[PDB]
């Protein structure tokens, strides 16, 4: 699998995170 | 706006993400 | 402390994050 | 949406930035 | 100076660069 | 092109690399 | 290639770009 | 897990990989 | 704290640093 | 020396390493 | 060996570097 | 100008540090 760095839609900041995918 | 890398405050956890200012 | 990259336990979509250790 | 580190296509620069999708 | 890695304003898609400040 | 980080598959110590997508 | 952070020559905001080398 | 940023031992140029651990 | 990059005061040989603010 | 982020040549597979130089 | 990206102890200078470990 | 991501050689630790050249 690959990180995505992706704002958090569960995060009332849109903080970016990374994403397992 | 700017992304910074920074410590997410309010938590123990110690997560560290980009913030989108 | 350093900067280490982990899969945040917890989280329900498989997030990886910074960690200030 | 997401953050991805990519060379900007359409020119010789070979510039690398944050592209937002 | 620091770097700050912002969105170009003088660009028409918001690419984040890094700005000299 | 981008920069993805993901697992390299056929490594057999659970490797993560860059990739040139 | 590599990835080198250089300053953008020509940009009017002093710049700091990826560059793919 | 994380990710080490680590030589690969089993790479003749140390090579820095990112180690799940 | 944000993780900033700046050139390092003092130091004589132009050195850029990871800051802690 | 240096660590510099680069595709690891003589391959297909598009590897991005911390090389060591 | 392994490169983290860490503060260095023993001053309030703040600074973050890669530490060869 | 760009930044090379090398050793200290005026550190007892070869920290890498960020040089502008």
């Amino acid at each position: 699998a690959c990180v995505f760095f992706c704002e958090d839609v569960g995060s009332n900041k849109g903080a970016i995170i990374g994403l397992a995918v």
